[PDB]
């Protein structure tokens, strides 16, 4: 996260880690047995760990259970990032409490406008690398289609929006993806992609998940 702060140890209940070894990717808990991220966080062996402040200590609120299944959007396209949304089913339900929890999907997709709190343990630095052990925490608007289009023109489609300041300075980045945009106690978006981190007019984008309810509850109910 750049320009972001420090959250506080489980002040972002639904945030998770995907580990393979070390953290790759965030995630975001929605049932007790069910985490989205995005598509282009797949990989086979993903171990959910849930309860993380630090990830490089266990301070004793985490729960580390293994993946049973991934599901990759059926039109997910690698090569425009179109529809980047990822399902992981865990191999036994984790325990919810006050640290551990999940989001609520939307009903209705957020407007432009809105404020949200985008999380994760990616790097702080637009041009160089600090990976922080504890989570940091990012509050951002959702800009409007119009303003997202023209920093990104051809490459928005009707499933991404743009969240940010346009002005840079603050920003998801790498090591971010797959991670949550709460906005209104709904989560709305997933981190996907950017024109680097906190650049000047080019924010990040986001999968827009208010198009996916359908897909996630029918899957969560075959599967
Ligand atoms: B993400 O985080 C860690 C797992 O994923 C893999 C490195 C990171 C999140 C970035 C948020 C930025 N606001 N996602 C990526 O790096 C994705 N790649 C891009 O965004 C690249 C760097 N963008 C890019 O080349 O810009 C254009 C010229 C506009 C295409 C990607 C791996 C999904």
């Amino acid at each position: 996260i750049v320009g972001g702060y420090t959250c506080g140890a489980n002040t972002v209940p639904y945030q998770v880690s995907l580990n393979s070894g070390y953290h790759f990717c965030g995630g975001s808990l929605i049932n007790s047995q069910w985490v989205v991220s995005a598509a282009h966080c797949y990989k086979s062996g993903i171990q959910v760990r849930l309860g993380e402040d630090n990830i490089n200590v266990v301070e004793g609120n985490e729960q580390f259970i293994s993946a049973s299944k991934s599901i990759v959007h059926p039109s997910y396209n690698s090569n425009t990032l179109n529809n980047d949304i990822m399902l992981i089913k865990l191999k036994s339900a984790a325990s919810l409490n006050s640290r551990v929890a999940s989001i609520s999907l939307p009903t209705s997709c957020a407007s432009a406008g809105t404020q949200c709190l985008i999380s994760g343990w990616g790097n702080t630095k637009s041009s160089g690398t600090s990976y922080p052990d504890v989570l940091k925490c990012l509050k951002a608007p959702i800009l409007s289609d119009s303003s997202c289009k023209s920093a990104y023109p051809g490459q928005i489609t009707s499933n991404m929006f743009c969240a940010g300041y346009l002005e840079g300075g603050k920003d998801s980045c790498q090591g971010d993806s797959g991670g949550p945009v709460v906005c209104s106690g709904k989560l709305q978006g997933i981190v996907s992609w950017g024109s680097g981190c906190a650049q000047k007019n080019k924010p990040g984008v986001y999968t827009k998940v208010c198009n996916y309810v359908s897909w996630i509850k029918q899957t969560i109910a075959s599967n």
